[PDB]
């Protein structure tokens, strides 16, 4: 019944994400470290700012800093591409558009590295503005997800998607992030490539008092739907 890929999430695992980021050549690295629960769709996270003051708004970088961690239904299982990959992982790729400014583009690599589930990132931003909402460090901290559509991707033997992610600016305005992403399995073994469905997302990002580094506390609950 339970497969390989699957059998490693079936209790609480722990996170590695690492991301070093050059914006506009603006340079940072971020560290996180955390665990996840795949049962019950849970990923509880702290990151930090390895370099100092953060050059770009946390909240843009939420969506960069594991979605093998969504709860699939039992009935969604056949569609679960992230745990399929597992343990040899997969690289995942973005671009994120923000409008009237700047695009980064991602590269990670999402893998079991022994029993710690290890996402590591490379994140470059080009054609930003200096005094923008985004250098400008403009944006209001938490963020607001709707549904994500997963589709396969048969060139890449993965997945991709697109959405939009909106962001309250101080001003009053709300600033457009479009991603479009792309998934391709790390190891050369089958992995599932699902019919259409979507990831619902839900989230709170607070700070730890106690903390006097640049940092994040992020709590997420991720979960699949769409097939019945």
């Amino acid at each position: 019944m339970v497969s390989k890929g699957e059998e490693l999430f079936t209790g609480v695992v722990p996170i590695l994400v690492e991301l070093d980021g050059d914006v506009n050549g603006h340079k940072f690295s971020v560290r996180g470290e955390g665990e996840g629960d795949a049962t019950n769709g849970k990923l509880t996270l702290k990151f930090i700012c390895t370099t100092g003051k953060l050059p770009v708004p946390w909240p843009t970088l939420v969506t960069t800093l594991v979605q093998c961690f969504s709860r699939y239904p039992d009935h969604m299982k056949r569609h679960d591409f992230f745990k399929s990959a597992m343990p040899e992982g997969y690289v995942q790729e973005r671009t994120i558009s923000f409008k009237d400014d700047g695009t980064y583009k991602t590269r990670a690599e999402v893998k079991f590295e022994g029993d710690t589930l290890v996402n590591r990132i490379e994140l470059k931003g080009i054609d930003f503005k200096e005094d923008g909402n985004i250098l400008g460090h403009k944006l209001e901290y938490n963020f607001n997800s709707h549904n994500v559509y997963i589709t396969a991707d048969k060139q890449k033997n993965g997945i991709k998607a697109n959405f939009k992610i909106r962001h309250n600016v101080e001003d009053g305005s709300v600033q457009l992030a479009d991603h479009y992403q792309q998934n391709t399995p790390i190891g050369d073994g089958p992995v599932l490539l699902p019919d259409n469905h979507y990831l619902s997302t839900q989230s709170v990002l607070s700070k730890d008092p106690n903390e006097k580094r640049d940092h994040m506390v992020l709590l997420e609950f991720v979960t699949a739907a769409g097939i019945t």
